[PDB]
């Protein structure tokens, strides 16, 4: 299945720390057997609506192909790190 | 400011109803004075992570240019309709 993986990392990291976080994510995708189809580094962005107390984050977006039964474990592995604040995974298709 | 507007509509609508919802959104963007730079109709998708009781939705994505002081009112106008389940607006830049 094709998925979009949206990651929000700590906005306060220096680029050396961010490089480590990005490397860890890519290694996790490969280690879980995902085929990585696109990586977009969106960078520092701000949630405007709804209203959050901590609206800034460092946004990363991945498009991947992988089996549905492996997605949950991957997502949880990605978010275990303290510098990964949020992970959201959307399947690009549904049964209907 | 440039914003990404992520809309999740009711996944159970027929295309006649969805056409009305899309027309309403575009009219609201124009009526609020946003410049609409891209419209992507992503269609029926499923939240895979985190786990939601109602994970399916009809996803729409807009990129717009508009003043920051008008975004909140626009977002609230967009979501007042029952068929618009979620609106999320992200500013593409931050002060830092």
């Amino acid at each position: 299945m094709r998925y979009e993986v949206n990651i929000v990392a700590n906005p306060n990291l220096d680029q050396s720390q961010l490089a480590l976080e990005k490397e860890i994510i890519q290694r996790a995708l490969e280690n879980y057997g995902a085929r990585v189809e696109k990586v977009e580094e969106l960078g520092l962005r701000r949630l405007a609506y709804p209203i959050a107390k901590d609206p800034q984050g460092y946004f990363l977006w991945y498009q991947v192909e992988m089996p549905e039964d492996r997605v949950n474990d991957l997502a949880r592995e990605l978010r275990i790190r303290d510098n990964v604040r949020r992970v959201m995974v959307v399947a690009s298709t549904t049964p209907g």
